[PDB]
């Protein structure tokens, strides 16, 4: 046993965890309380299936970001009969009071806000260690690093069961896929046989994000997915809400919270004009900010014309701008030679994915630099050239979810409803033959479902079409309205 | 007007309000030629290889000055061109004047009565004895309506010798449709037949009219392959949205004058145009309410800062109303009774059916006053106030001004074209079916980048190890299959 | 124009476009009075008390639709009434026709020449060997301006016989004012003394015209009282700003019909009118850029998210100018020739010298083609590209549209009715001075509480408790003096 | 001495202070540094007057609320010579790494982050205790409770001088006033002539805020006002910037921060309409809340209209809306009454002034009512008769500062430049005459240079009139450019 080992703690009925700190339930509780209520589709689903616990007996593993918002999913799930085992994707979005109240209250979580890369990957080993019993039965996915670490592991495993031989981390270059290497490896010594139990077992896991499901796809194409996939985040009351109205609430609260700068009045770059990009460019647009868009998409581009907005390749804008926000799910989007062009204090975050967005390795690595942490999260990074500096937000990482607290509970609720209607279907049909191993998405009258559990708080009043009328339109009376291919 | 044809010195055949107004069609063409890139794009690229050198195209499409530069680029690619206007306000005079005189056959003019319409209809199919068309550019349908109506009478007329009675429907304008029919049996009793088996397909422009076609598709009915031109990303995303979020402020204002800012507006329907026409309402300071059917287009509108509620609630408040739905009996006279004094009332959607028209003409002891064309004062005898109602319930836009302004317009229009050319360069192929298609994404893509350099747009081109690592060709397609934008 | 009065039957003189045009006109002044609410309550409430019984008013102030109400509501007060436009294009020929038919005295129509207007402007003041007016309303302050002008001429006329010399000046527009007066001189050399004995004031519009007004009572030549209406609240703040947010675009989509999303547009100015006119073309999705000279302007345009630059940074670029400045010189001939073809550049501000009308009518080789009327395309001949100029480069919105909406325009026009009624209910009380004043702030509160019950706008009352916790009576003024609200 | 006594600690120098921490100077001077950056205004005035050290001797007392913002200013003064007590002007605002950093660095500070009402008065006092050399010479303040001290003192020591008598806190029944009487009282014990002393010494107090400037008329009126004032909150690089752009950036920071609420979809209404109401109805419509304001003046109603807002009495919508700001600087706009008909977690905050815009003192003394802290400054008040809560924010006092950071940088550098004018005015003119027992404005040429000293690091790039121009419209080509009545 190493000194610092990251051992796991249990409450007082033996379940495990591992949080910040405990002692910030109560706080966490009272938060939950007033999220349940900004929440009305994740509630009405507790009262709809509540009753019938279609979950009894299921085993559930989820990584969504452990905040507020995803307490709510998580007591939605364990509502229904789940068991539930949980982590964070994302290094810096735990909030800690609700990993507390979570860990204390409702199910076994590992997660604090500023992990390392190797606590973040022994959290993610421990939400998906399940014990003797086995599981899980369902993945709830946020980016794909849980369903990575299953399909690298049943690798690891047949190469294991046919020539003995482990994994060695020397055999990669990439400073975090040493981790996951090294993780595996550790992992053979204990259950030699625990990725391919659970690729027999695994009914199917939701995922959440743009980024996730390309990964889901590309699986799909190259004939290695294990399991039947279900793409929440080409819900329409996703994709067109939270990846959209999320970000126009939560990237402005990021800056603020980070930084207090003034947004109005300044010049901001938007690199990407797909959901995330329009909603970032609008909050930025809507606070007085002078908004300029990158694209490497002509439609996009076209449609940020459209919205007022000027579309120029970073190149010309660089040394100008003072706020930059990557929203690609891309690479090397802002390297370390546009950094150098910067002005003194600009601000550079990601709102995509990952630490890959903007070159945080580059900038790392120029000689003579001084990084100056300002506070948790925001960063001063000196440039010796100039004596001048960049503000580096949530070191390159989500900077919604790692310097404020990411989207708000309302649209957060509209994507949680679709996770748990998608829990539900894998799980529903866990002997029907229906899923392949394949990708899905939910069907068009469960996305109009979730859109009304929404409306009644909001107080909007949807018409109802006569008989006569929906006949016209030749659309059933209660739905689906809309085409297949309606784009919204 | 005398329903004859008239002819140019080339022998061309047209029917317009006044030849000498092609003067000032022309100036005003030349104008938008610079505005619609997109189509002079397309001149240029295929203009040396005539694509459509032998095509016969009809046409119908509200004869303005940005159909004229569409009318003008199939014929620049070598097609010969009939056209006619898909309602009856919408015809720009001096567009019409400037095609007849210089390009092609129309029939068409701003104030067409129904019969007119119709027969405007007719004359743009009518190729004479030669036949024709090869290729129908149609928006809202009405033209493909009248080729399938014509085949369904022909095929019973034929075996039982039974005419189309317009007392079988109650349709006024319908019953016009088949007093056509019946007077073309009574001439040529194959005419449909034969132009059904010629027409290599049909593009459809419009939301409504594409509606019609999946349709026809279904219930196998559909004679010929049609390309749905609406569900190109850059023509639904553009044209139905950004072009309303234009020109329906431009109809209100023309047409009445009234400040915008300080009102309150309703918009019925919350999908394309909807969205378009609560933009403009809410930009111009007007509080927008919307009415909707679709809980997921209701939340759009309410995250957009706008109230939602039924039309019942607020129809004594309003003091503009706005129908974008594609669906019927929206604003019934019910409503009307309701409304404050000189209310607006007018429809961008379809037809003249989402407003009550009929219910209000016949509503006794009314009084209509017309202010100026396409402006119409009714007064009610029960209260003796009055609403204003636009273009006669039709679309308000082009009935009351301009329409769409040629940038947008190059964007639907520059689809049309390619649509058109794919139908035509694979007429003899067998590739299309008695289907409904849309076009490709890399031609969606190609459409919005022939756009971009007119607004200074400058894209990103990515690295190889980029367009590597999101999986998509540096060239593009740069989005999945079910995108949404 | 034969430049000879007309008279209707009761004996009263006007010059109008055409007369048929007074049902149309009343159509739409009926229409125009429900969204005047200001004006329609000043006719109530002092109507019984006709307190313009026996005055002489003349008027110089765009001859719309709305004018026509505000002359209606002084005739209405008891009024005798004579006007002419403010500029050769703004007039309404249907207003001008029906006030003409029904109501006062006019000399006005759309298109008059710089000779015409000035000939309207004398007829307007010409009361008859009686004498007249008693009061004014002026708009740009030309008809104040030849009253002084006259009377400076007949002073020294009076003593060396000396005439005006329009050699005197280079400007081709005061040549022709310097002429009139040289004639008037031929004919009654004291009509300007005779006639400024007699006002008891002038109520001014306009910021230019206000500006020239507290200039000559700086520099002690200003003959009479004049109340500043520009700077009443309910005028600057509403009138200049909201105002030109609904004609700028209204102006712009009917003279050209072009998109304005998607471009660039430039707005010289960042004052009441710039602000609007950059709100407008914002709102309707072009990228603003902002040129000024007042650094506090330039920060509120900045913190609005506009670009401030200088006018040379972007001649090349910009899709649309719009000059609101109130200056001289802002868009010269050397800015025009580096613009795109067929930029488009009007003025929203002045008279006709915001942009170099003189140096491009000027420039050798240059071409002139017009579109229609108020559109007009020239064309260098040094690069054979084209730009497109509204209105001659006076004010767009009145010239190319309707100006501003009636709502708005009853804000000012109730300012202007207070204005009057003061002026005269205090004719002969020594109150005011040959100086400019403005209303108080009860009055311009008051104007605004006339028109919110029309927009359902529900206000709250203060108790006595918090009206003294603010020191304020419950029933206001609720500001101080210095507020900029 | 009692065990608890408020006592002042000193710097190894025997300079005073009392803040929460000293430990948080490092960071607040990391965060100072990136303020300067962005308050061009206050560091030209800096480089322009540094070197003549023109308040040489000056003594200043200040109560604009400590925080980072605050800090650039009050080392703005001490870069000009001034030596410098502070305090805040509010129980609530003050930032705690500003306060340390300032009391280290700069000036004797006292203050913190959830004073009492007796800490607060404590502190006021302090800020104006400057011991036996005398003192302060000059008064910055920020809602006049300052000036409020040194008035309610001469008057007090007026009885006491010709009496002998003492105040008597018995003698109101209003609570804070108590307080105030109190501290006078024991203040008469240390220096009877405290206050005397200090008005025939002080040269002029320079006043921030709307309610503030407001008093100093009043006082103006009734012929009390002891010193000159500039009426700083009058500058139009002051009210048309702070009141409007600082509110709806800090608005909607303080509703995040406090609450994490979805302001998108949601019913906001805005009580009051003048600059700070403008702002905030911004702010919200911007974040896509529908807005309805309520006001009492019909020009400003009639400007809400033209922004196509929906203008109600509160009462008209009191059941519906969810989030209630009030702008108004007036008493009593949201009553126990209407609290009682606010739906379950309805917000209610107050961003206008004092404490009694919400009528907290009937929501504390409803019968039944249960106080639940979900965290500091974010209170749930649950009503019996419903079991529902609403949400009241730094119970009923500004909010921005109180739950949030205030405006940003740049935007009070606007604001802060004018009042190092102000002061610089109110200085060089200590023995002029010029300035009497009234409350005076800054003249224009100063209102536009403010403007001028802040548009190049936004880059903006200004005209330059020809002569010809400037004659024509009659205005110097270095301005002022506007007539003396220009609104904006
Ligand atoms: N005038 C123009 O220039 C113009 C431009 C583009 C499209 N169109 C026409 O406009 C109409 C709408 O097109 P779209 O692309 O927005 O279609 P759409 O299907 O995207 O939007 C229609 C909206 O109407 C709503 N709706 C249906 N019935 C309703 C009812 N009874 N009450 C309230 N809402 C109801 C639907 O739920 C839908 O969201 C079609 O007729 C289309 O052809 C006109
Ligand atoms: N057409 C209309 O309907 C209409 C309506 C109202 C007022 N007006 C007229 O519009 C003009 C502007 O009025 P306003 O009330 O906005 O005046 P204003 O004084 O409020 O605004 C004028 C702006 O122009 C700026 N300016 C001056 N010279 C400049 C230059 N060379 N470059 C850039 N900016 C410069 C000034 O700094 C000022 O901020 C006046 O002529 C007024 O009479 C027209
Ligand atoms: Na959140
Ligand atoms: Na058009
Ligand atoms: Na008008
Ligand atoms: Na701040």
């Amino acid at each position: 046993g190493s000194h610092m080992a990251l051992l796991v703690e249990k409450t007082t009925s033996g379940r495990e965890y591992k949080v910040k700190d405990m002692s910030q339930a109560d706080f966490g509780r009272l938060e939950i309380e007033l999220a349940e209520v900004e929440m009305p589709g994740l509630m009405a689903s507790r009262s709809e299936f509540g009753p019938s616990q279609p979950f009894k007996g299921a085993k559930i593993t989820g990584s969504l970001h452990m905040t507020i918002q995803t307490a709510v999913l998580i007591e939605t799930l364990t509502a229904l009969g789940a068991e539930v085992r949980w982590c964070s994707c994302n290094i810096f979005s735990t909030q800690d009071h609700a990993a507390a109240a979570i860990a204390r209250d409702s199910a076994a979580v590992f997660a604090w806000k500023g992990e390392t890369l190797q606590e973040y990957w022994w959290c993610t080993e421990r939400a998906l260690d399940w014990g003797p019993g086995g599981g899980p039965d369902l993945i709830v996915d946020d980016g794909g690093d849980t369903t990575l670490l299953i399909h690298e592991g049943v690798k690891a495993e047949e190469i294991y069961e046919k020539s003995g031989q482990f994994p060695d981390p020397d055999s990669t270059d990439n400073a975090e896929f040493k981790i996951v290497l090294s993780i595996i490896k550790e992992g053979l010594k204990t259950d030699p046989k625990r990725y391919h139990k659970m690729k027999d077992r695994v009914v199917g896991v939701s995922e959440e994000t743009t980024t996730g499901v390309k990964r889901l796809y590309q699986m799909q194409a190259n004939g290695t997915l294990l399991f039947p996939a279900i793409n929440v985040n080409d819900s329409v009351t996703k994709s067109k809400f939270d990846n959209l109205y999320g970000c126009r609430h939560s990237l402005p609260d990021g800056l603020m919270r980070a930084t207090d700068v003034m947004i109005a009045g300044k010049v901001a770059v938007v690199a990407g004009y797909g959901d995330v990009g329009k909603g970032c460019a609008a909050a930025l647009k809507q606070a007085g900010a002078r908004v300029i868009v990158t694209e490497i998409d002509p439609i996009c581009a076209l449609q940020a014309t459209m919205e007022g907005l000027q579309v120029l390749t970073l190149e010309d804008v660089v040394s100008e701008a003072d706020i930059f926000v990557t929203t690609t799910g891309n690479k090397d989007i802002i390297m370390l030679d546009h950094m150098k062009k910067m002005k003194n204090n600009a601000i550079v975050c990601n709102i995509g994915h990952f630490d890959n967005e903007i070159d945080m390795l580059g900038l790392e690595t120029h000689p003579g630099v001084k990084r100056i942490t300002i506070k948790p999260q925001t960063d001063r990074w000196v440039f010796p050239e100039t004596n001048t500096g960049i503000i580096i937000l949530a070191e390159g990482r989500l900077m919604n979810l790692g310097c404020a607290t990411g989207h708000p509970s309302f649209v957060m609720s509209c994507s949680f409803t679709n996770q748990v209607i998608a829990q539900l279907e894998l799980w529903n049909e866990k002997s029907s033959g229906k899923y392949e191993k394949k990708v899905y998405v939910l069907p068009k009258h469960l996305d109009e479902k979730v859109a009304a559990l929404h409306l009644e708080k909001l107080g909007a009043k949807l018409t109802k079409l006569s008989k006569d009328q929906a006949d016209y339109i030749s659309v059933p009376v209660e739905g689906p309205y809309k085409p297949f291919h309606y784009r919204y």
